[PDB]
């Protein structure tokens, strides 16, 4: 079960969502990012790393000081994660997903270094950037990127 504070790290952003790893680090899915002079007010002049549909902003002022800093892993196979999905309506929908292999893929002409996973309640357009998380003794392990036509999802990872 997830505390409100963890859900409060999930943030509407571009055409999807992002996730405050810490007061200074923000992660999201690349195709969701606005093609702008500033982010959250800060001007890019921010350390911005895009690799394979995975995007990470490191700000130089603390943006969410209310938050502690969680671990960001480069994935997690078999790890049962929780995708913290927020919908436009405010509904919170933590999906259960068993993660599998790490494989890079070109989905609709986009290089996605991601991890696959099966849905143990599906995803929809607009959900991308939602965080894949698990709890060791909380960790974030990817951002949502894609899903098959039917139960299998893909998160971009670092």
């Amino acid at each position: 079960h997830a505390p409100p504070t963890l859900w409060s790290r999930v943030t509407k952003f571009g055409s999807g969502w992002g996730f405050w790893v810490s007061p200074t680090v923000f992660i999201t899915t690349t195709h969701v990012v606005p093609t702008v002079k500033e982010f959250f007010g800060e001007p890019l002049s921010i350390a911005i790393h895009q690799a394979g549909e995975f995007t990470q902003f490191r700000f130089s002022k603390k943006m969410r000081p209310d938050l502690t800093g969680m671990v960001l892993e480069e994935g997690c196979e078999g790890t049962v994660c929780s995708v913290l999905i927020k919908r436009d309506s405010g509904e919170l929908l933590p999906l259960a997903v068993r993660m599998g292999a790490i494989a890079s893929m070109r989905i609709q002409g986009r290089l996605v270094h991601g991890q696959s996973g099966m849905l143990l309640l599906g995803t929809i357009p607009g959900d991308c950037g939602a965080p894949y998380v698990h709890k060791r003794g909380w960790v974030v392990c990817g951002v949502h990127a894609a899903a098959t036509k039917s139960n299998t999802v893909v998160c971009a990872v670092q």
